[PDB]
């Protein structure tokens, strides 16, 4: 009867090597003391009682063990193996080889180790929520311990982490029960794989000072904070209040601590920060005129609801007339209304759904949540300043992309590089590309217009006025913000709360203007003190660390891992699996899945079940309900293809063989049924 040996569990890493999570053995020792423990010709394998005295003065100096303990134990009755309490565990590996070199010189036989594996998380309260926990599981079947992933990226990428088992023979008493220490493998365990995470451990340390620091002046019921870099989608810093120290687990039986993840689980009605997709929208349709006015004095009345501003809703002023960049720069929902219904429902409602509100990320994590997106006609106009629509903070990272990256939608990543050590190979990511809700033109007037919300002394909700300059500063550049306030619904009323500050607050900060690096996204729920001068605790030194960084940022693994073997991946056999898992398992290891249509089943895949897939190579998955054209932005010319030859459309290529879709003649949402003929616009 064979024992399992748990694989040591893969090392989770930041960007450039510096360990976040990783295996830590320690022995726990045995003696046995039964008269029936020998070999076949009867030689004496047990600690005999001639040297019972010689093991304690052993177990005194090494251990700390009094004699008439370690006596005490050797000595008990009808017992086959003894164990010598706390003292005789969680012995490290440099004091059992003492002990062992020791009981050899000694000639004592009969005392042995049995390994013990927990999970070391030696950065304390460090991105904890992000990382989650791996606990040490018992196996019901043989006695056998292993790390399992319980949450968070542990969890998430359990499958890679975890390697493949091995087996021992454990030697057992008449009565069946395992005799701990004395093992012989007898198939080994192959080790778990490496998880190069896209985090800067530098840059996560200070942003989690900062964060206290904001926690300590807003006393928020929770806030999180992340920093992405705009040019490649990979999330460099993350972190939620209130939080765990990662190795301890101090914090989580706190007053108040809230086990949501506030990355991809929560939802939320964002606010105004949703005004930046907004005037996107606007600018890209030809319906902004940045210098027509209107009045926010008698607000705007949309079905049976009535829809004011700020000011007016606290008695700050009667009323004002104001250009729609003015309006834009005051975060006024009456001037966001209006724009709303110059552009109408369907064509806002379309733009909601090419920034893909309402579908999740599937960028890796398990659990995830989609958010809610309403098709009623007044939750369509209070979505335009980011209410009556639920989001969650991934899918805002995600639409903030196509902002600071030229209109281009980029996936977030949390997954630099998966490694193999014990075969010397790896995947490496590089970003994806997932569509274009905006021309590069109309996120460009949008950053411009994003600045005015900072430097305004007259309308920016984010100009600090006792200071007459901008609240968010990061060095001499200039920084495109947009606030938020969000109205909090209650569970009791359903309604939304009414209390003061019983908002969710939160600011978007791209750096510099524009041509973005960094982007960075902070919220607090329900602050008993507030004022927007307080996101400077947060977002400006955060920014500034981020910026002084420079090449450490940009570098990782990946410098270095060029010339370094690719490891291999196949889907296996996936028809008939759901897309949604299937897209989140793909994106684990690397692949650029593109999921079509909406149905809840795999119909096709572009590529076969043991078709080698190298990393970052873009796949189609075809579900069996799909009826509108997608948004074939960055897909590749293969990929093009495929779709037109399983939908039987005709295409006509403009560009070179090489390239990736920048154009398509026919937009995305179009019936299928009625498209026989796109030309598509490919650059290399
Ligand atoms: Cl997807």
């Amino acid at each position: 009867t064979k024992t399992i040996v748990a694989a040591k569990r893969g090392t989770i890493y930041d960007r450039n090597g510096n360990v976040l999570a990783e295996d830590s053995t320690s022995y726990s020792i045995y003696a046995i003391v039964s008269t029936s423990y020998v070999s076949p010709t009867r030689e004496k394998l047990y600690v005999q009682e001639s040297q019972f005295d010689k093991v304690a003065d052993i177990l005194k100096d090494k251990l700390g063990i009094k004699k008439s303990y370690t006596l005490a134990q050797l000595r008990t009755k009808g017992a086959y193996q003894v164990s010598f309490g706390l003292k005789g565990k969680g012995i490290t590996y440099s004091v059992k080889e003492d002990l062992e070199k020791t009981f050899k010189d000694a000639g004592i036989k009969g005392m042995a180790f049995e390994a013990t594996t927990s999970r070391m998380y030696p950065n304390g309260t460090f991105a904890s929520e992000f990382l989650g926990r791996a606990e040490p599981i018992e196996n019901k079947k043989d006695g056998s311990y292993s790390l399992i992933g319980q949450t968070g990226l542990e969890r998430s990428l359990n499958s890679l982490l975890t390697g493949t088992d091995g087996e021992a023979i454990y030697e057992k008493d008449k009565d069946g029960n395992t005799l701990l220490g004395t093992e012989t493998i007898t198939k080994e365990a192959i080790d778990g794989k490496n998880i190069y995470t896209t985090l800067s451990a530098p840059l996560q340390t200070f942003l989690e000072t900062q964060m206290d620091t904001f926690m300590e002046q807003t006393k928020g019921i929770n806030a999180s904070a992340t920093v992405v870099n705009a040019k490649t989608g990979e999330i460099l810093a993350t972190t939620q209040r209130p939080t765990y120290n990662s190795d301890t687990l101090e914090g989580q039986a706190k007053k108040g601590y809230d086990w949501v993840n506030r990355l991809y689980e929560a939802q939320y009605e964002p606010g105004s920060t949703m005004k930046v997709m907004l005037l996107s929208a606007a600018i890209n349709n030809g319906s902004f005129n940045p210098n027509a006015t209107y009045s926010n004095a008698n607000g705007i009345k949309v079905g049976d609801v009535e829809i004011n501003d700020w000011s007016i809703n606290e008695g700050i002023s009667k009323g004002r007339t104001m250009s729609f960049a003015q309006g834009f720069s005051y975060s006024s929902n009456v001037g966001m209304t209006m724009l709303e219904q110059a552009m109408g429902d369907k064509v806002w409602s379309n733009y909601l759904s090419l920034y893909k509100f309402g579908i999740p990320t599937r960028f890796g994590m398990v659990g995830e949540s989609s958010g809610i997106v309403s098709q009623n006609s007044v939750n369509i106009a209070q979505s335009s300043f980011g209410q009556g629509i639920s989001v969650t903070q991934v899918q805002m990272l995600r639409a903030f992309t196509a902002i600071s990256n030229n209109g281009i939608m980029l996936e977030p990543q949390f997954i630099k590089q998966v490694a193999d050590t014990n075969k010397g190979t790896v995947r490496t990511a590089k970003k994806e590309v997932i569509g274009k809700p905006v021309s590069k033109q109309a996120a460009s007037e949008t950053r411009n217009y994003m600045i005015s919300v900072g430097t305004d002394p007259e309308f920016g909700t984010l100009y600090n006025k006792s200071e007459g300059s901008p609240i968010i500063q990061v060095g001499n550049n200039d920084v495109t913000v947009k606030s938020g306030t969000a109205q909090v619904p209650d569970e009791k009323t359903g309604t939304y709360k009414v209390g003061t500050n019983e908002t969710l607050n939160s600011v978007v900060a791209m750096v510099p203007s524009e041509d973005p690096e960094y982007i960075m996204y902070v919220t607090v729920q329900e602050p008993k003190t507030w004022n927007n001068n307080f996101f400077a605790t947060v977002v400006n030194p955060v920014l500034e660390e981020a910026m002084s960084m420079g090449a450490t940022l940009d570098t990782s693994v990946s410098e270095g891992s060029g010339k370094t073997e690719e490891t291999s991946y196949q889907t296996g056999d996936i028809i008939g699996k759901t897309p949604g898992e299937t897209a989140n398992t793909l994106r684990q290891n690397l692949v650029h899945p593109i999921v079509l249509g909406v149905g809840n089943k795999i119909e096709k895949v572009s590529v076969d079940a043991k078709e080698n897939i190298k990393a970052n190579e873009q796949i189609l998955i075809m579900t069996n309900e799909f009826t509108e054209l997608p948004d074939m932005y960055g897909w590749t010319k293969k990929n093009v293809e495929t779709f037109a030859k399983w939908k039987g459309i005709k295409i006509t290529y403009k560009g070179g063989k090489s390239g990736t879709v920048t154009k398509q003649s026919v937009a995305a949402g179009e019936a299928l049924s009625k498209t026989k003929k796109i030309t598509i616009t490919l650059g290399d």
